[PDB]
């Protein structure tokens, strides 16, 4: 089978096609289209119509090229430009009409991890590594070893945004360059000590700027194209004997690359200044390759998100047995709800529901009062390896609404998930948590039957059950009240 | 002489004390039945009449406290003022009848002070369960030897349960049993933990429990121990009346008759939930708590220091970074203080210091948006010894320690004026940014701060920035940020 990773970048949209052959993975096709989506990002962080049109037109072409690919065989990621864009969801809703695969925006830190995995997968040598990626919009810096990140950082600096800030009108001079160079180092001052102390056997660079630096050095007689401080000084002096981005006649520089090379190079010097890098080698794997290997992993049921959840539970020292009893109650009802609406019950949302139940009390060391809000704050704002933005927000949202009054209009507006899919998950978690209010004093009902008709639910308990569990009935009657304020929800409680 | 004022549900209380030969001595106790909680309408708005009753009582309290220094007076508000939607109106108006600020405190902090009140006054020894049923909330604490171990507060009290379960002051077996189960319901997430922790002795404080005590004694009980069997005797006796006004049990004042039945129902539910066997009345509670804590602080014992340290430990903050930022902020503070000695109170100084200590607390949530995550933790955590406004002020300092400051977006304070705390924001921001490079930071050997209101000049050594160019770019982003604040101007100079 073939599968595809699409990457919606600042300057280009890329597609990579691979297959797994003899247990080994093989790159089979690469294509890109220059979309220049970042060029359309306004000072109010709105993507212009014309940038959106360019993106949408390209996706229209990619959809045709991907005909016959099942959605499981395709992953589309958005990065900096789509994280910054205040109208990102509008772009994504429009894209739903031209391409039948969801666009998953990912955080800078998750982007950084995937770049690091791309580098790890395409290099035979092991050891501790620094990985640098200067892109159009952001820069990623990872120290890691043997497929395990140790330090992961992302900064809002890139070739495109720096062109606009430090080189207006494309004007090149040593004052414009030095300001860009210092600014890049300025952005790194809070991480420099931590990174330099960690160390690395070798530094690997990825993507456009570093590839351009490497090509130019090779056209300067530096056969290996390895970036060092001295050779970087030779690059800067050369670019300084030019005057504008338009007249930037460098050997090994394409016309497209000429437009952002200078601010990219200045960021690269900033990195070298701040981190005191001796030697930077070009990697032939980055984000796209990271995504491909992440997709193969999940085909073989290897999902880092499980580890992310366990680590988070341990970090906050939650009561794992309370988490377990809530999970068990919630899942017993989930199974009944699923049997009655199987085409609403997708395994991706189910996972999020399980982690929600597992993590619903992470905020307990903040406060037991308002716990549902504190846990949601932690979950919404933490760095969670393996999650995309929407999954992370959705899990946070399930936790946010597991107690107190429920206001449907306050819900985020997901593009990956439909209300008809996730609203019952809020209902199940709420009931699951409620039933376990007494914690280790809880009496678990021997039987519990859930009958759904849309969002009209009835829960059937054993005969005379409530005669000896009067507080649970009070709790259920409070929840009935809460559902009376939710359009379409009704809860009926019965005994067998 | 020093004073604790308790702005309660039923009454406002003042207690004046004094320490003579290392012993606490109560000089006086005043109370007035203001019925603040009765004025709390179904919209959580205090009525005009109730507020005016409260302000009148406060003017009267102020006469007795004239000349008392601010450190000598602590006024606290509890549940009614926590819940009142127009609490701010009352608090602002109270400033024109009594020159001491009302410090609203959280339920858990209220719980803590009640427990301290018991510990300081009661001969009983060993681990104590302490219960206090009030007009609008109920506190439950387990602790010993002056340390609370478990601390809880619930939104149930005799006043609110009167309205919910006994509408019209009507007495029914059904009404009574609904209140009693509602009480147990509110305790269900804590019952297992409290019982597992256990206690050597159970103490009750405050009005409901005093009323139950006195009625029991007036009705022929041999000793003052409250027991499940004795409580059942009381429920039997109240159930032979149809309404609150017709209750004529010996020991019940007209005042007590208005709230005794729902109070008894809550107490019954507390006994049910915690399986209490014997409960003794404590004459010491909240106001004694406040008194000993204030006296503690006159002797430089401030539990908030313990609170700040534990938080720092709990979140594993880099204490060397904390120290750098503190040392730098406070070196500029000491200078600001000298230049405007009457904007610079020891209370706001303490808050600035803890804000420097704790500004990185959110780091294990995320490095990105750190000021926000640290602020969320500081705003929402249970911080012993802090009143709500100090806690909110501390969190506010941290919230605006980085990035663009929207004066539009500041919380409004009753305890603190903008004039007094905006420079603390300026001080913290500069303390943080100067230590951006962390352990690679270069500490300028001399720094001079010159203040023209909020127009500030920082003066560094001669040619200092030639060797510290990034610090200068940071200063220039901060200068740029100050331009977006009216009255704020930062100037950088070398000597």
């Amino acid at each position: 089978q073939e599968f595809a990773a699409v990457d919606l970048g600042s300057n280009s949209f890329h597609m990579v096609i691979a297959r797994v052959v003899d247990g080994a993975m093989q790159i089979i096709g690469r294509l890109k289209q220059r979309v220049h989506l970042a060029d359309g990002l306004g000072p109010d962080n709105m993507l212009s119509e014309e940038a959106m049109t360019r993106g949408l037109n390209c996706l229209s072409l990619f959809a045709e090229r991907l005909q016959g690919f099942s959605p499981a065989s395709v992953c589309i990621v958005g990065t900096h430009t789509l994280r910054q864009a205040l109208n990102a969801t509008d772009f994504l809703k429009r894209a739903e009409k031209v391409i039948p695969y969801p666009i998953e925006i990912i955080s800078g830190n998750e982007e950084a991890r995937l770049i690091f995995m791309g580098v790890e997968h395409t290099q035979p040598e092991k050891g501790r590594k620094l990985v640098i990626d200067i892109g159009g919009g952001s820069t990623e810096l990872v120290i890691g070893e043997n497929f395990e990140p140790i330090l992961v950082e992302s900064r809002r600096m890139g070739c495109v945004s720096f062109a606009q800030l430090y080189f207006p009108g494309g004007v090149i001079n040593k004052e414009n360059f030095q300001r860009a160079r210092m600014a890049a180092a300025q952005k790194l001052e809070t991480l420099t000590w931590q990174f330099r102390i960690q160390g690395w056997n070798v530094a690997m660079g990825a993507s456009g700027t570093i590839k351009a630096a490497h090509e130019v050095l090779m056209e300067m007689g530096e056969k290996d194209g390895i970036i060092t401080p001295e050779r970087l000084e030779k690059l800067v002096k050369e670019v300084l004997r030019h005057r504008n981005f338009a007249s930037l006649s460098l050997p090994g520089l394409s016309e497209e690359r000429k437009t952002v090379f200078v601010p990219g190079l200045a960021i690269l010097c900033g990195v070298f200044d701040a981190l005191a890098i001796r030697e930077l080698r070009l990697s032939d794997g980055a984000l796209r390759e990271g995504v491909l290997y992440e997709m193969e992993g999940r085909f073989r049921h290897q999902d880092v998100r499980s580890r992310t959840a366990s680590s988070l539970a341990n970090q906050y020292h939650i009561d794992s047995e309370q988490a377990r009893r809530v999970l068990d109650t919630t899942m017993q009802m989930y199974e009944q709800w699923r049997e009655q609406q199987p085409k609403l019950a997708h395994p991706q949302l189910e996972a999020l529901l399980r982690w929600a139940a597992m993590l619903h009390e992470v905020g307990l060391n903040i406060n037991h009062s308002g716990l549902h809000r504190h846990s949601a704050y932690i979950l919404q704002n933490s760095d969670l390896p393996g999650f995309n933005q929407e999954q992370q927000l959705m899990m946070a949202t399930l936790v946010r609404y597991h107690r107190k009054a429920i206001k449907l209009d306050d819900l985020p507006r997901f593009t990956l998930f439909k209300k008809k899919q996730f609203l019952p998950l809020i209902q199940l978690l709420r009931l699951g948590v409620l039933l376990n209010n007494q914690r280790q004093a809880t009496t678990t009902p021997p039987t519990l039957t859930l009958i759904t008709d849309d969002s009209h639910w009835t829960l059937r308990f054993p005969h005379d059950w409530f005669s000896q569990n009067a507080l649970v009935l009070l709790d259920l009657e409070k929840e009935q009240e809460y559902w009376e304020g939710v359009a379409g929800w009704r809860l009926k409680i019965e005994e067998e």
